[PDB]
């Protein structure tokens, strides 16, 4: 694997938020196993658990990402994606953003995530590549609570193809 975050030993590493939500390594509650990193207190649907992923990864490559997702209150069922957010140049005023991998979560069950992604290459000035999980997107007035629901994620993983 180049990239795999269990959070076993408890740690937060260099997961964080995208705007005003909380990120928190529970214990208790995982994908067969007991930690698990919780993303709540999301007020927009883009709130979402994030992690820098370019410096594990070859510029030019295809790599393979999967990580697992679970939501246990709410509706019975939700969707949750894996997407990715990238900077160019280091240009943080002009990020891009692109969904990879979409599932529809039954409450209370985890479920794997995962589709391959390119890694630009370097001759496109990339300088930052994070994968992070989301709920559909929705314009802030629309947005509901069932669109802004905790959830967990556990397992993350990338591997080279
Ligand atoms: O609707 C496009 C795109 O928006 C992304 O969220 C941005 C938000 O649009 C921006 O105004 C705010 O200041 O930052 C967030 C990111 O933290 C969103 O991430 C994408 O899912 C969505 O496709
Ligand atoms: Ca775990």
């Amino acid at each position: 694997a180049l990239f795999k975050a269990d959070f076993e030993d408890g740690n937060i590493g260099n997961w964080r938020a995208r705007g005003t939500e909380k990120l928190e390594v529970v214990s208790g509650i995982g994908h067969n196993s007991n930690r698990s990193l919780k993303t709540s207190s999301r007020s927009e649907t883009y709130h979402g658990p994030l992690v820098e992923v370019l410096p594990y990864l070859q510029k030019g490559s295809t790599v393979h990402i999967s990580f697992w997702a679970m939501y246990d209150e709410g509706p019975a069922t939700q969707v949750i994606n894996g997407s990715l957010e990238k900077e160019f140049n280091r240009d943080t005023a002009n990020l891009e953003y692109a969904m990879f991998a979409s599932t529809t979560l039954n409450k209370g069950q985890w479920k794997k995530i995962e589709a391959d992604i390119i890694v630009p290459a370097e001759s496109t000035g990339i300088s930052g590549l994070r994968m992070y999980a989301e709920t559909p997107w929705k314009q802030s007035s629309e947005v509901t609570e069932t669109d802004t629901i905790p959830f967990y994620v556990d397992d993350v993983q990338i591997t080279a193809t």
